[PDB]
């Protein structure tokens, strides 16, 4: 229901909820 798409050096997307 809530997934983030951030792929930066230091800030990666560890947010992945349905």
């Amino acid at each position: 229901g809530v997934a983030r798409a951030v792929a930066r050096r230091g800030v990666a997307r560890a947010v992945a909820r349905r």
